[PDB]
C-alpha cells in the first residue's frame, strides 16, 4: 500500500528521501508504495516512475531516447535505476579552498564540469561567485558523506559507477564504454599526444611491451584492490583515466588534485571515485607506471605520503639502473646515497662530446623499439628528438663492389631458416641437453647443403657470414658460447614495438638528468657489503663506511662473476649458479672524424653501410659503419667490433686498430680516395676494470630464468638491479632503467 522504509533489507537509511522530483505527486519524505534503492544515501519514489510508464508525462519521451542510445552504444541493461544514476542523480563536489576540502551536494539542475570542480567553494549557487564570509566552510558535511568511506557502502551500491567525458575515451573507441568504466551516453561527437605513447591494447591484441588491457585487471592490481575482483569497471575507469592524464602531460607530477576535476559522475559514488583515484595514484606511482622518468620533484613535497619509518638506501653503481632506482626513491622521499667506483656517472653510457657538431656514444646510443619505451618518455620530458633509422643499408665488398640487395635478402632468408630449425630442435631438449648455437647452426647448414645440393657463390657465403655476425653483435659473443636452447629466451615475452632510433643527443643527456641533485659519491669503489646487522654496513676500497637499512647492487655481470664485492653472508650457491650461467658479452666501438664526408656519393645518405667479411675469421671486424650525423653536414663515422674480432684486436693498440679500420675503409672505397682521419677513439670496455663487458647473454646450459634468480632480493634488505637482472628486456639501457624502477618499487613497499 505505502512504505516509509527502503526496499532493500539492512539498508542504513532510516528516513529515505526522494532525490528526483520528476513527479507532480512525488513522495518527498512520506510514503511511496516502493522506495527504489540506488545506494545507502540515495533513493527515489515509485511516483518518480514518471519516467518508466508510456502513459506518464515528461518522463517516457526522455527515458526512451536515453534507452535507445544506451542500448546501441553500450552493453549494459537499460532500467529506470540506471537512468536515474546516469541522468538524474545530483552531483557532489569538494570545496577547493585547500584548508577546507568539504564535500557538498549540488541542486539537481547543475551539470558538473571540470570548470566547476576546479573552482567550487562552500556556498555559491548556480553561479561561480568565492562567497563573502567564508563561513559556509564551517558547516558540517551531509551525514551521508562519511558513510561512503566504509567498505560496506560499496557493497550496497546496486550499480557500478560510469564516468563521463573521460580523457581516456578517445584512446578507447574500440571498446564498449561500459566495459571500460565509462557512460554509454557518449556525447563526444588523440592528436598532440606523442606517437610513442600507446598505453592500451586494442581488443585481442598480441604482445606489445608495457601495454595494459583497459578492460581487465592484472593480478598485481587485484592483490592490492581485492574488492574489484567481481566487478573491475570502477577500478579500470580510474586507472585508464590516470594513464591517459599522465601521458597527456608527462612533464609534471600527476596529483589527485589534477585528477579529480576529470572525474565526472553523479551520486554520492563520486566520493568513492575520488578516494580510490588517490589510492590508485600512489600504487601506480610506486610501481613506476606514472610520475616517473626524469621528473624532478621539488623541495618540500614528494610523490608518496610521509611515512616516518626513517628508511634509507645505499645504491651501488651510478649507471642507468642505479640512477633509475636513485631517482625513484628520491622522488618518493626516501633517503638515497649512490656509491660509484668510477670518476664519472653513466657506467655503460659514456658520450664523447668533443667531436664538433655531434655526440658520439662510447657505449649505448640506440633505442630498439620506442613504443611505450621509457627512453621515449624521457626524451619527451627532455624535449629531445631521436632519429629513426632508414631501411637502406648497402653491403659493400672489399674492392668496392656493392652487393645486389637480392643476394642480401636471400642469405638473410637462409640464415633465418637455419634459426627456425634450431627452435624446432630445442622444443623437447632439457637444459642438460643444450648445445652451442654455433655448433647447431653449422650442423644444420652442413646437412642442408648435403641434402639439397645447393651451391652458393663465394659472395653469398660471405654475406651469410655478415648475417651471422649481426647475431653475434646482438649476443656480444661468438655463437659457440651462446645457448641454442635459450639464446632468444626473452622473445617469448612481449617486446618493444615501433621505431629503432639513434639517440642523437646522447643517452648521457638522460643519465645526467636522472642524477641531477642526488647524493652521488664518485671514486668510491665498494669492497664489502655486510648485511648481518640491523643496518647494512657498506665499506669502500679505501675504507670509508656507509650505513643504511637497505642496499641495492647494480654492478655489471662481469663483476658479480668475479665477486669483486665481498658479501657477508655470502651469496647463495643458487645465486652464484645463476650468475655464472650467463655470459658477459662484449663489443667495442671505434669513431673516426674526417675532413670531409668522403662516402657521400657512394652511400647516398643512408644512415649506415655494411662490410662484407672476406672470410669466416674476419667476421665481426667493422661489420657496419654508421653516419653519426643524420643531418649530413659533419664527418664522423662509427663502427663496431664484435664476436671473434674482439679477441683478435686484443694485442693491438689504439693506433694499430685505427690503421686496420682505415685499411678496411680504403678497401670498401677502392675506386676512390679516403682522407686520413683527424680525431678518433677506440673503446676498451672489456678491460675497463669496473665494467669489463658490454651486455649479458645466456651461455650453453643456461636459462632465461637466471635473470629472475639474480633479481631475487635477499632477506628483504639486499636488492639487485641491472641489465643482467631484467628477464624480459635483457641487454639494454631500457631494461637497465626498468630494473632500477622495479627495485625501487620493491623497496618503497618494505
Ligand atoms: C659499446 C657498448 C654499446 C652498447 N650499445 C647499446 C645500445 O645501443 N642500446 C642500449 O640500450 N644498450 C647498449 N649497450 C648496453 C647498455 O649500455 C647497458 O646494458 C646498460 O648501460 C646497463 O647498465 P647498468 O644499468 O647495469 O649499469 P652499468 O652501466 O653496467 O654500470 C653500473 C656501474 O657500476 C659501477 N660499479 C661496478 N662495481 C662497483 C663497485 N664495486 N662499487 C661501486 N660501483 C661499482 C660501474 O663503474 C658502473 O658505473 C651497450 C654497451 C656497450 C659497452
Ligand atoms: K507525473
Ligand atoms: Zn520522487
Ligand atoms: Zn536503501
Ligand atoms: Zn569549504
Amino acid at each position: 500500500k505505502k512504505y516509509r522504509k527502503c526496499e532493500k533489507a539492512g539498508c542504513t537509511a532510516t528516513c529515505p528521501v526522494c532525490f528526483a522530483s520528476a513527479s507532480e505527486r512525488c513522495a518527498k519524505n512520506g510514503y511511496t508504495s516502493r522506495w527504489y534503492h540506488l545506494s545507502c544515501g540515495e533513493h527515489f519514489c515509485n511516483e518518480c516512475f514518471d519516467h518508466y510508464y508510456r502513459s506518464h508525462k515528461d518522463g517516457y519521451d526522455k527515458y526512451t531516447t536515453w534507452k535507445k542510445i544506451w542500448t546501441s552504444n553500450g552493453k549494459t541493461e537499460p532500467s529506470p535505476k540506471a537512468f536515474m544514476a546516469d541522468q538524474q542523480l545530483p552531483y557532489w563536489v569538494q570545496c577547493t579552498k585547500p584548508e577546507c576540502r568539504k564535500w557538498r551536494q549540488l541542486t539537481k539542475e547543475i551539470q558538473l564540469t571540470p570548470q566547476i570542480a576546479k573552482t567550487y567553494r562552500c556556498g555559491m549557487k548556480p553561479n561561480t561567485a568565492k562567497p563573502e564570509t567564508s563561513d559556509h566552510c564551517s558547516l558540517p558535511e551531509d551525514l551521508r558523506v562519511l558513510e561512503v568511506s566504509n567498505h560496506w557502502w560499496y557493497s550496497m551500491l546496486i550499480l557500478p559507477p560510469l564516468l563521463k567525458d573521460s580523457v581516456a575515451a578517445p584512446l578507447l573507441s574500440a571498446y564498449y564504454p561500459d566495459c571500460v568504466g565509462m557512460s554509454p551516453s557518449c556525447t563526444s561527437t588523440v592528436p598532440g599526444m606523442n606517437r610513442y605513447f600507446q598505453p592500451f591494447y586494442q581488443p585481442n591484441e598480441c604482445g606489445k611491451a608495457l601495454c595494459v588491457r583497459p578492460d581487465v585487471m592484472e593480478l598485481d592490481e587485484l592483490y592490492e584492490f581485492p574488492e574489484y575482483s567481481r566487478d573491475p569497471t570502477m577500478y579500470l575507469a580510474l586507472r585508464n583515466l590516470i594513464l591517459a592524464l599522465w601521458y597527456t602531460n608527462c612533464k609534471e607530477a600527476l596529483t589527485p588534485q589534477k585528477c579529480i576535476p576529470h572525474i565526472i559522475v553523479r551520486g554520492l559514488v563520486r566520493i568513492r571515485c575520488v578516494q580510490e583515484v588517490e589510492r590508485i595514484l600512489y600504487f601506480m606511482t610506486r610501481k613506476g607506471l606514472i610520475n616517473t622518468g626524469v621528473l624532478s620533484v621539488g623541495a618540500d613535497q614528494y610523490l608518496l605520503p610521509k611515512d616516518y619509518h626513517n628508511k634509507s638506501v645505499i645504491i651501488i653503481g651510478a649507471g642507468p639502473a642505479g640512477l633509475a632506482a636513485a631517482r625513484q626513491l628520491h622522488n618518493f622521499g626516501i633517503k638515497v646515497t649512490v656509491l660509484e667506483a668510477k670518476d664519472r656517472i653513466g657506467g655503460r653510457v659514456w658520450d664523447d662530446k668533443s667531436f664538433k657538431g655531434v655526440t658520439v656514444g662510447r657505449g649505448a646510443q640506440i633505442v630498439n623499439g620506442c613504443i611505450n619505451n621509457p627512453v621515449a618518455l624521457m626524451c619527451e620530458q627532455l624535449g629531445i628528438s631521436m632519429h629513426k633509422f632508414g631501411e637502406r643499408c648497402d653491403l659493400i665488398q672489399e674492392g668496392g663492389r656493392i652487393t645486389d640487395p637480392t643476394i642480401d635478402k636471400r642469405m638473410d632468408f637462409h640464415f633465418n631458416a637455419l634459426l627456425d630449425v634450431v627452435s624446432e630442435w630445442r622444443k623437447d631438449k632439457t637444459q642438460l641437453q643444450d648445445v652451442p648455437l654455433g655448433e647447431k647452426i653449422e650442423e644444420i647448414y652442413k646437412a642442408f647443403i648435403k641434402e639439397s645440393g645447393i651451391q652458393f657463390s663465394e659472395l653469398e657465403g660471405q654475406v651469410l657470414q655478415f648475417h651471422l655476425s649481426n647475431l653475434e653483435y646482438a649476443c656480444g659473443s661468438n655463437l659457440h658460447q651462446v645457448s641454442a636452447r635459450s639464446w632468444d629466451h626473452n622473445e617469448f615475452f612481449a617486446q618493444f614495438a615501433g621505431d629503432h632510433t639513434l639517440l642523437t643527443p646522447g643517452y648521457s643527456v638522460i643519465i645526467e638528468k636522472l642524477a641531477e641533485g642526488l647524493d652521488i659519491q664518485l671514486k668510491s669503489p665498494v669492497q664489502c657489503i655486510d648485511y648481518s646487522g640491523d643496518e647494512v654496513q657498506v665499506t669502500t676500497t679505501d675504507g670509508t663506511g656507509y650505513s643504511a637499512q637497505k642496499v641495492l647492487v647494480t654492478v655489471p655481470l662481469a663483476l658479480l662473476q668475479k665477486g669483486a664485492i665481498q658479501f657477508n653472508p655470502p651469496l647463495s650457491e643458487k645465486k652464484m649458479k645463476a650468475i655464472n650461467s650467463l655470459g658477459a658479452g662484449i663489443i667495442e666501438k671505434i669513431a673516426l672524424q674526417f675532413p670531409y664526408r668522403f662516402w657521400d656519393s657512394k652511400v647516398q645518405g643512408a644512415d649506415f653501410f655494411g662490410h662484407v667479411p672476406p672470410s669466416a675469421s674476419k667476421r665481426g671486424l667493422f661489420a657496419v659503419f654508421y653516419d653519426m650525423d643524420p643531418q649530413k653536414k659533419h664527418s664522423v663515422l662509427m663502427s663496431v667490433i664484435a664476436g671473434e674480432a674482439v679477441a683478435s684486436v686484443r694485442t693491438l693498440d689504439d693506433k694499430q686498430v685505427l690503421q686496420q679500420c682505415m685499411a678496411t675503409l680504403r678497401e670498401l672505397f677502392k675506386e676512390q680516395e679516403v682522407p686520413d682521419p683527424t680525431k678518433y677513439f677506440v673503446t676498451r670496455w672489456s678491460t675497463d676494470p669496473w665494467i669489463q663487458m658490454a651486455y649479458s647473454f645466456v651461455k650453453t646450459g643456461g636459462s632465461g630464468e637466471a635473470y629472475d634468480i639474480i633479481a631475487e632480493d635477499i632477506q628483504g634488505t639486499v636488492f639487485f638491479a641491472g641489465e643482467a637482472t631484467n628477464r624480459h628486456f635483457p641487454q639494454t639501457v631500457t631494461g637497465a632503467y626498468l630494473s632500477g624502477v622495479r627495485e625501487a618499487s620493491k623497496i618503497a613497499a618494505f
